[PDB]
């Protein structure tokens, strides 16, 4: 059949593609213009990630559409078309991978993140990223391609002029580049270590939780052993250490309501009035249920808040993975199979608009996962 007409498909899906991923992610930079709840550094990295989205569609899928016709151009001129993607992807990495720190931080040390990270540092660490994707993907450009071994019968068949050549991905760059130094370097180690921050992330959400639990149970559980018992004195210990371990305003009172009644109860044991040092010790139980009780459950639910907020950036790396190992794996074929028959053209095209239907996805997340930000964008489309 005529070349144009299967063309003619892949152009459009391209088109409808580039089409989405500008409308969302600008919706998403909006968003976080307006309502200053959504500014804080977090959101700064997902900017900068919407920013990489964007450029994909005004410039990356273009540029797309040209390298698919094979179309005459300097070599140097060609490498620019075929590698800028490669600058936003590694934008896009770099940005996932300081999401996934900064979640570490708020529930590993809570205490030190509002001094530890601050906007005006990650406005300098943005920008370094941005310059070495420049860097990364720009690599060819500088040396490592194929430039100098050009395929003359395909010059002279498409009728290109002198130091021209057929701007063809596979031709100018080289498949060790994207292998090695692409996919394996630049691509799968960060990815592993986002895995492995996550992880460390689930981890020590579930540990906070089940600490705090134990605290509460101890304080349950030796609160039945002074009323049913020198016994009294070893629970009312047991009370102090997990009070203060549970301690990690209205609950600053609480603890010293809670530790004050302890204490009191506690000399009353060492003195040896068993009965009195009983009932003094039941009234703290008043003062469990209408302070420290409180306490606890305010805590589990702003742990809740935090995990959650984790689990919807870890889906968000997730996707970004799915969309573009397919590519990469048809490219590990390509350079460790020789032998192998080289993957057909419409596979590569459904290979190159899967990884630009990652562009689209991100701002479909945050509406679904992300109150604040649903909201926010309801308010600018009603007006
Ligand atoms: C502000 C935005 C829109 C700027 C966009 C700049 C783009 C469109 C420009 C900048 C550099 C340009 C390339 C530079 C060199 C060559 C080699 C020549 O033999 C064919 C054109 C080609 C391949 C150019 C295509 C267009 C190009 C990629
Ligand atoms: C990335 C996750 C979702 C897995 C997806 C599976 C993809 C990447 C796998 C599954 C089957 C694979 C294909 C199986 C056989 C061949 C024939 C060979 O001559 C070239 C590679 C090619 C065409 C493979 C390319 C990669 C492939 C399409
Ligand atoms: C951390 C995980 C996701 C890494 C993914 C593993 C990659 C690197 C693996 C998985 C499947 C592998 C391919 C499976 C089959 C073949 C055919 C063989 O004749 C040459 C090697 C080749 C082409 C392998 C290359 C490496 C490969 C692409
Ligand atoms: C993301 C990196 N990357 C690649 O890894 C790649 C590639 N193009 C090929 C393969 C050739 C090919 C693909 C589509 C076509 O229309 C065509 O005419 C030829 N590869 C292996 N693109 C260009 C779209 C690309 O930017
Ligand atoms: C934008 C997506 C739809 C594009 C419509 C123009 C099609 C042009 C063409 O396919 O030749
Ligand atoms: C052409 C380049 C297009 C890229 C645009 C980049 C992002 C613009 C973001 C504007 C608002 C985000 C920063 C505001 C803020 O939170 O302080
Ligand atoms: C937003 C989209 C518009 C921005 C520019 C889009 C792509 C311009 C590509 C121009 C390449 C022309 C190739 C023809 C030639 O080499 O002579
Ligand atoms: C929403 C994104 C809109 C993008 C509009 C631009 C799309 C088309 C861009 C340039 C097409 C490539 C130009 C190459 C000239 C023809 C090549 C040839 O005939 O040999
Ligand atoms: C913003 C800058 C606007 C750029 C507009 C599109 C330039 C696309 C060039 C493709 C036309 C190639 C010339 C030709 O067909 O002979
Ligand atoms: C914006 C980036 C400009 C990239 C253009 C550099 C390639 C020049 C073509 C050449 O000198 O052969
Ligand atoms: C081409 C080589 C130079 C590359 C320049 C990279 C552009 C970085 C632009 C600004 C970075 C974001 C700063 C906002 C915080
Ligand atoms: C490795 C890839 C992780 C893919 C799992 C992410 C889930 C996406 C939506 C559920
Ligand atoms: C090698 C694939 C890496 C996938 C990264 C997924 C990000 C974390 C996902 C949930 C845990
Ligand atoms: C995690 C992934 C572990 C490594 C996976 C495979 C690396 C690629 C293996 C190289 C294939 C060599 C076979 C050949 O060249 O003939
Ligand atoms: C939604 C289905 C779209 C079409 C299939 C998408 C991906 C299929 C995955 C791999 C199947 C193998 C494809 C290889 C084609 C034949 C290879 C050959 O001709 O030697
Ligand atoms: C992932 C989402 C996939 C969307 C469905 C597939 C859309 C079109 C991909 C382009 C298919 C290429 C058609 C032309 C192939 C050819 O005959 O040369
Ligand atoms: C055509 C492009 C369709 C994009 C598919 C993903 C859309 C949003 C998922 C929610
Ligand atoms: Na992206």
């Amino acid at each position: 059949a005529p070349p144009i007409m299967g063309s003619s498909v892949y152009i459009t899906v391209e088109l409808a593609i580039a089409v989405l991923a500008i409308l969302g992610n600008v919706l998403v930079c909006w968003a976080v213009w307006l309502n200053s709840n959504l500014q804080n550094v977090t959101n700064y990295f997902v900017v900068s990630l919407a920013a990489a989205d964007i450029l994909v569609g005004v410039l990356a899928i273009p540029f797309a559409i040209t390298i698919s016709t094979g179309f005459c151009a300097a070599c140097h001129g060609c490498l620019f078309i075929a590698c800028f993607v490669l600058v936003l992807a590694q934008s896009s990495i770099f940005s996932l991978l300081a999401i996934a720190i900064d979640r570490y931080i708020a529930i590993a040390i809570p205490l030190r993140y509002n001094g530890l990270v601050t906007g005006t540092r990650a406005a300098g660490i943005i920008a370094i990223c941005w310059v070495l994707s420049f860097a990364i993907g720009l690599t060819p450009m500088l040396g490592w391609n194929n430039c100098g071994q050009p395929k003359e019968g395909k010059a002279h068949s498409q009728g290109c002029g002198e130091g021209q050549v057929a701007c063809l991905f596979e031709d100018v760059v080289p498949m060790n580049y994207m292998v090695y130094f692409n996919f394996f370097a630049c691509v799968l180690v960060p990815l592993l270590l986002m895995l492995g921050v996550y992880l460390r992330i689930f981890a020590a959400a579930r540990r906070q939780l089940a600490d705090l639990e134990d605290n509460w149970e101890t304080l349950n559980d030796n609160l039945k052993v002074i009323e049913k018992a020198a016994q009294v004195k070893d629970a009312l210990t047991k009370m102090r250490a997990a009070a203060l371990d549970a301690q990690k305003k209205d609950f600053r009172h609480g603890f010293d309501i809670l530790v004050g009644q302890i204490d009191d109860a506690l000399k009353l044991a060492n003195e040896g009035k068993v009965k009195e040092a009983q009932a003094a010790a039941e009234q703290l139980k008043t003062t469990r249920n209408a302070y420290i009780q409180k306490y606890l459950e305010r805590a589990r639910s702003t742990l809740q808040k935090e995990v959650h907020a984790a689990k919807s950036a870890a889906i968000i790396a997730g996707l970004f993975a799915l969309c573009w190992l397919p590519l990469h794996i048809i490219n590990c074929f390509t350079f460790f199979c020789p032998d192998c028959s080289h993957a057909p053209l419409w596979l590569m095209y459904l290979a190159i608009v899967l990884s630009h239907t990652n562009s689209v996805v991100n701002p479909f997340i945050y509406a679904y996962r992300i109150r604040e930000f649903r909201q926010t964008f309801r308010k600018i489309i009603r007006s």
